[PDB]
């Protein structure tokens, strides 16, 4: 699970894109994308 306030999963992040429970990941740019 990615944490809280950290890059959920923009185009070429293929890391942890799965938020932690309760934070939602919020697309911001096409390649920034946050879990809040
Ligand atoms: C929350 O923690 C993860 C690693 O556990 C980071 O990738 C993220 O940027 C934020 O610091």
């Amino acid at each position: 699970t990615q944490s809280h306030y950290g890059q959920c999963g923009g185009i070429g992040y293929s890391g942890p894109t799965v938020c932690a429970s309760g934070t939602t990941c919020q697309v911001l740019n096409p390649y920034y994308s946050q879990c809040l």
